[PDB]
RNA sequence: AAAAA
């Protein structure tokens, strides 16, 4: 249940600004200031019968911590919650000041001789927070996969995975913990890692209190109700849209000299400015940077979609120079101080050598490809303001204390792996946050380079959209299940029942039932149409529609259609059946060869790509974006609707998108698409539609294409049998048919909707993912990881202790003894298959000593995949076997034999940064494979694993962090 | 494509 709900207005005045324009962006005030206001919303979830006092009435007598500045309403409220011992979820933008709240919780815990845990999503963030907190409190420690420092500290900074582990082991630390702070909780919605947060939260004692720090989310109250329900305690939410440094949003149409303000500091969308920007749409990054360095709006960050891009843009800037030699002095000292902390052999590395020149010119690069030490030294140089321009990958925005005055996006679209799509509102929100250093800059500038006549409503949805929901991403894992079986007080079902996924599911039932009710009435508001005899007329037409589709499926099959798609052939295009491009003309076709992915499978209809000329293309469609032989048209590419101009274009399609084939062929220029050739085909297209006003002649499947299979003719006669049966109904000739059909069809639609919804609420009655739990239990029982009564076996106990790699395969390898006759260097090379994920250029064939153990483990892998398949788990057996990459087996092998980093870097195309990260994961995996051999009494194995650790842990691989 | 324990 909810209570104490209030919204509170806040208001300030800011220095007026013209930004990059010529007039004042906002109508100024008498004082010469600009007034901006923001909202602070509060609400609390209460357990049954709880004795609660309104939070605004609370007066804090003793402050556990004081601050130089005056607190914002959202901060004062959140701190009042903590002072009272009540959990709180703080939802605000990155710059707002959520650390102030977390700090107070820490101060309070330390004064009360209690312990407190601070969790973060990323190692990098952990280190930065440890460094920041240590300075302010002193009694601080750090727990991470890499480093452990002062574990007995009052305040522990650790990663969420590390906390998850502690809980399952039931450590004596939690017994003394009063508060647990979750920084960036919204990561709980991560498709792959999100479950870690949920799992961790559920496992916490009801005695502990929480501070959840999150970006602005629309469903914060849901999260709080869930906490309240599973931990039987109050949980507040403090939400605000407050933005410390006001933002200005600009569009930069490519290849132009214009720069347009489209969204001002009041989040007002400038309709006319946007119209001007789109009208001016028909090097640039260089122009823009120069303009920023000139107007003195640096430091600036330029986000690219790939590492490769960040480096190329960097080289195009080494012409410019932003630093005074007095700055180049302090800069280099910092750089060399850090570099000197590396082993002597590594201070000469190429990446280190080639990057310093840029740094001195004041140009930075930042992405996962860099050496860990280069990443942190560049982050530090940015803080001190020695770097005026930083070409960064999308991650930087996540990093704390790395804000910039100006932020530049090089494109309005992004490649998410599946589609080349528009940035979403949610994305863009988190994207705007990186601009504006709280104390230093009046305003923050955001610039987005655009190269397409985007529609207004699409632009609004992106530049002025809503924040994304915090939805559960819960799923089951074997390690998780085994641990829940093992631990005494709880079970796997317990986890399911307490998930936020299950919670959200339960909360939607009333929502769905309300909708059904609306539907039923709407369905009876039609009551009955005139005549039930229209039902027959509807069914007969439905069957015909279906049979006619089957006919189309045959006609368009390559075995029939291809012989009739000569250049110039008239075809009716309908891609996905939702985009009628009307009648186009075949340019050519070709069989589809997937070079990047061999084992990819094409349907017969997908197997051929047909190039087609259409003249119904929407005039503002991004035609420069569709690639050759790629049938997946980007969004924004659509047919023109009523009242829109059209153009000519060649688009790639499959045989599925051919609605019908015409009995005509117009002239197709052999001269490709060249300066006005296809526009003449559009002419011929226009003329043909005039020659045949009634309609375009369709090839007769039987009399022209000669399709006469016994089965196809049986089909073509089922249609006629109906086509007559229909034209003998009193309704075909009757009047008001187009009205009695519409009335009935709508009812039919309501009916279907109600049915499908009825299933939804039915399926939603049971606890979530029980079916999957059952199947995974089979796999575990079958492999002997536990008894049919779900009591954990030795295999299972081992598997629980394995977290850095596939727990099932690794446990099997260990028990089948696949490591017994392997030298340490061999063991390392094999395990790299469990520590490596990214794919790359196929590595040279493996020699016997490495290729053998590989094959012996792929056998065990297949044996497990088959079992996973038998259990009816959605898994591609072969793909699972390949899940474990071996592209670095020879790299790890040699490195364990003394080879230099510079030497192994020449064995692969994998970035230095990626190499180190995987070596560190391998160490982690090995450290786990040592704690295991302890709990198995395999002296032979423990020693071999300990030997692997020494071979790996050396040189640049074992180098420490700059911070700590 | 980019992040990531
Ligand atoms: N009420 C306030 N008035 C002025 N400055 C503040 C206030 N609250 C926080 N700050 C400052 O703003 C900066 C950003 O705060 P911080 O909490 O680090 O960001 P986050 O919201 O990501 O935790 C900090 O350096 C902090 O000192």
């Amino acid at each position: 249940m909810l209570a104490d709900s209030f919204e509170q207005e806040a208001s300030r005045e800011v220095d007026a600004s013209k930004g990059l324009t010529n007039s004042e962006t906002l109508q100024v005030e008498q004082d010469g200031k600009v007034r901006l206001s923001h909202q602070v919303r509060h609400q609390v979830a209460l357990p049954p019968n709880y004795d609660y006092t309104p939070i605004a009435e609370h007066k804090r007598v003793n402050e556990a911590r004081t601050y130089p500045f005056t607190l914002d309403p959202f901060q004062d409220t959140a701190i009042s919650c903590i002072d009272r011992g009540e959990s709180v979820l703080v939802s605000a933008h990155t710059s707002a000041g959520k650390t102030v709240v977390a700090e107070y919780a820490i101060a309070q815990s330390l004064k009360n001789k209690q312990r407190v845990i601070y969790t973060s999503p990323i190692k990098a963030l952990s280190n930065q927070k440890y460094r920041e907190l240590l300075a302010e409190f002193g009694d601080v420690g750090l727990m991470t996969g890499d480093i452990t420092i002062n574990p007995d500290a009052g305040c522990l900074v650790m990663t969420t995975e590390i906390l998850r582990s502690m809980l399952y082991r039931g450590s004596e630390v939690m017994r003394e913990v009063a508060w647990v702070i979750f920084d960036e909780v919204h990561y709980m919605r991560d498709k792959e890692r999100g479950v870690v947060w949920e799992e961790t939260i559920i496992l916490l004692p009801d005695k502990v209190r929480y501070v959840f720090l999150s970006a602005t989310i629309p469903n914060a109250m849901e999260f709080a109700e869930w906490i309240c329900k599973i931990h039987s305690q109050p949980c507040h939410i403090v939400y605000t849209n407050f933005r410390p440094t006001p933002l200005q949003h600009y569009l930069f149409p490519a290849h132009g000299d214009g720069i347009y303000l489209v969204v001002d500091e009041k989040s007002t969308f400038r309709e006319e400015n946007f119209q001007k920007a789109m009208a001016s749409i028909s090097g640039d990054i260089y122009k823009i940077v120069k303009m920023i360095w000139k107007k003195k709006y640096n430091p600036v960050i330029v986000f690219s979609f790939s590492k490769r891009d960040c480096e190329e843009l960097a080289l195009k800037m080494s012409k410019l120079d932003f630093n005074s030699d007095d700055e180049k002095e302090a800069l280099t000292k910092i750089f060399n101080n850090a570099i000197a902390l590396l082993p002597e052999t590594d201070r000469e590395l190429p990446q280190i050598k080639h990057i310093l020149p840029l740094l001195r010119r004041g140009i930075g690069i930042h992405h996962s490809g860099l050496l860990p030490i280069l990443k942190e030294v560049i982050e530090i140089l940015f803080q001190e303001g020695f770097l005026k321009v930083l070409f960064a990958t999308e991650t930087f925005s996540i990093g704390l204390n790395m804000p910039a005055k100006t932020v530049v996006f090089t494109s309005v679209r992004k490649w998410d792996g599946q589609q080349f799509r528009w940035v979403s509102g949610g994305e863009y929100i988190q994207m705007s946050g990186r601009a504006g250093r709280r104390g230093l800059d009046d305003r923050g500038i955001v610039i987005m380079m655009i190269d397409e006549k985007m529609e207004p409503q699409v632009a609004k949805g992106m530049v002025k959209g809503q924040a994304d929901r915090l939805d559960s991403a819960f799923h089951l894992g074997y390690n998780m299940i085994l641990n829940l079986m093992r631990v005494e007080g709880i079970s796997p079902e317990f986890m399911l029942e307490h998930s936020f996924f299950q919670f959200q599911n339960v909360i939607s039932v009333p929502v769905m039932e309300k909708k059904l009710a609306e539907l039923k009435k709407d369905f009876d508001g039609i009551e009955v149409e005139d005549e039930e005899n229209v039902k027959e007329y509807h069914e007969i037409e439905q069957a015909i529609k279906g049979y006619r589709e089957d006919v189309r499926q045959v006609v368009t099959h390559p075995a029939n259609a291809l012989s009739f798609l000569q250049p110039g052939r008239l075809v009716e295009i309908s891609v996905n059946g939702k985009d009628n491009y009307g009648w186009g003309a075949v340019v050519d076709f070709a069989k589809r060869i997937n070079k990047r992915n061999p084992s990819a499978v094409y349907t017969d209809h997908e197997s051929y790509i047909v190039n087609v000329v259409v003249n119904t293309m929407y005039i503002d469609s991004p035609v420069n974006l569709l690639k050759p032989f790629n049938p997946t048209l980007p969004e924004g590419i659509r047919p023109a609707e009523e009242g829109e101009k059209s153009i000519c274009a060649v688009i790639p399609i499959t045989l599925d998108s051919i609605k019908s084939i015409g009995n005509l062929r117009l002239y197709m220029p052999k001269d490709i698409r060249a300066s006005g050739q296809k526009e003449t085909v559009g002419k011929s297209l226009r003329e043909v539609n005039r020659r045949f006003p009634d309609g375009i002649p369709v090839l007769d499947p039987v009399k022209n294409m000669k399709i006469e299979d016994e089965d196809f003719l049986k089909l073509m006669k089922k249609i006629d049998v109906l086509n007559t049966k229909l034209s003998s109904n009193p309704l075909t000739n009757s009047m008001r048919l187009e009205e009695l059909y519409g009335k009935y069809s709508r009812k039919h639609d309501l009916h279907e909707d109600m049915k499908q919804l009825k299933r939804k609420i039915s399926e939603s009655q049971a606890v979530i993912q029980l079916d999957d739990l059952r199947r995974r239990k089979r796999v575990l029982r079958r492999l002997g990881f536990c008894t049919p009564n779900d009591i954990i076996e030795l295999k299972g106990r081992v598997a629980c202790e394995i977290s850095s790699g596939d727990e099932l395969l690794l446990t099997e390898l260990i028990f089948n003894g696949n490591f017994n006759e392997l030298k340490p260097e061999q063991a390392a090379a094999l395990l790299s298959c469990f520590a490596f994920q990214e794919r790359c250029k196929e590595a040279p064939r493996l020699k016997p000593e490495l290729a053998e153990p590989l094959k012996a483990m792929r056998e065990i892998a297949a044996k497990i995949a088959k079992i996973m398949k038998d259990s009816k788990i959605e898994v591609v057996e072969k793909d699972y076997v390949e899940s474990f990459r071996h592209e670095l087996m020879e790299v790890v092998y040699e490195w364990c034999r003394g080879a230099t980093f510079t030497q192994i870097c020449k064995m692969t195309d994998v970035y230095e940064g990626s190499l180190i990260r995987m070596f560190k994961r391998l160490e982690e995996l090995v450290k786990e494979l040592v704690d295991v051999a302890n709990t198995i009494g395999n002296s032979s194995l423990k020693e071999k694993m300990e030997a692997v650790l020494k071979l790996i842990h050396r040189d640049i691989v074992s180098a420490g962090s700059l911070y700590l």
